[PDB]
């Protein structure tokens, strides 16, 4: 049925080349469901598989997220949460990492799931994906 919303999208300002300053966020994402649900997780899909984005030049950078914790094993983000209220999550690179004036893309999966004793079954699943294009800094 549905009140699943998933929103996903690149960051709108401007992100300059260079060794950034401070982390800086790349993608928002935003997740929420009045229906009962255990909690999501973030499955990065193609060239952005282990938690990547992928450049125009062929550089891998890793993500990082505030709201959910990451498991390897799994190729996920996951975030239990029981909650009807929103989640605002930022995927963002930290402070120090060398961005190139060039395109990056991201690809994933967002499921939602619910536990029953105590194994995760997903309900409700959306691909998302994007891009951000850096400009010369800096
Ligand atoms: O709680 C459900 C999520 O579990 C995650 O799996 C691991 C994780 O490393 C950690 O929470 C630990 O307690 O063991 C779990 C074994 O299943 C999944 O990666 C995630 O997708 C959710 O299902
Ligand atoms: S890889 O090992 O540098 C890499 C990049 C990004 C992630 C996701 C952030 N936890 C994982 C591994
Ligand atoms: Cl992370």
């Amino acid at each position: 049925m549905n009140t699943f919303h998933v929103d996903f999208a690149p960051n709108t300002g401007e992100i300059f080349a260079g060794k950034q300053p401070g982390d800086v966020t790349m993608f928002t994402l935003t997740m929420g469901d009045t229906a009962p649900h255990g909690g999501w997780r973030l499955i990065p899909t193609g060239d952005s598989k282990g938690g990547y984005m992928i450049s125009a030049d062929g550089d891998y950078v890793g993500l990082y997220s505030y709201m959910m914790s990451w498991v390897g094993i799994d190729n996920n983000w996951y975030i239990n949460d029981d909650s009807p209220k929103d989640i605002k999550d930022h995927l963002y690179v930290k402070a120090g990492t060398v961005l190139k004036p060039t395109t990056y893309k991201f690809t994933g999966r967002v499921e939602e799931y619910v536990f029953d004793n105590k194994q995760s079954t997903v309900i409700n699943s959306k691909d998302v994906s994007g891009e951000v294009t850096v400009k010369q800094g800096l």
